[PDB]
């Protein structure tokens, strides 16, 4: 059984337009959806499809880019910070799910630098 997906929408919470925001959806998100090891994270784990039936036992704030993707194309972030911390979330649950030197992890590693190299200077 797959837990309901993380909404990408929310109509109560305020939503802004920030240089910052357009160049993470532009530039960050949509070139790390290129990256060889970016499809196990394109989606929503689906703990049935996937046979991980302990996937939601263990990650209780389970994070993707293709609800990073729908996040940003649909204003839902008050500021990069918010966007940047649902990255994190997704690196640091592949960390927590897995163990050091499975395959996924280091996908997410390798990930993560291409990541960090694109967030270290943001626009003004
Ligand atoms: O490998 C476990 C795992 N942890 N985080 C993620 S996102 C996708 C997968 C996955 C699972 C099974 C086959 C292929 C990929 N995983």
């Amino acid at each position: 059984m797959n837990p309901p997906p993380p909404e990408t929408s929310n109509p109560n919470k305020p939503k802004r337009q920030t240089n910052q925001l357009q160049y993470l959806l532009r530039v960050v998100l949509k070139t790390l959806w290129k990256h060889q090891f970016a499809w196990p994270f394109q989606q929503p784990v689906d703990a049935v499809k996937l046979n991980l039936p302990d996937y939601y036992k263990i990650i209780k704030t389970p994070m993707d880019m293709g609800t990073i993707k729908k996040r940003l194309e649909n204003n839902y972030y008050w500021n990069a910070q918010e966007c940047i911390q649902d990255f994190n979330t997704m690196f640091t649950n592949c960390y927590i799910y897995n163990k050091p030197g499975d395959d996924i992890v280091l996908m997410a590693e390798a990930l993560e630098k291409l990541f960090l190299q694109k967030i270290n200077e943001l626009p003004t």
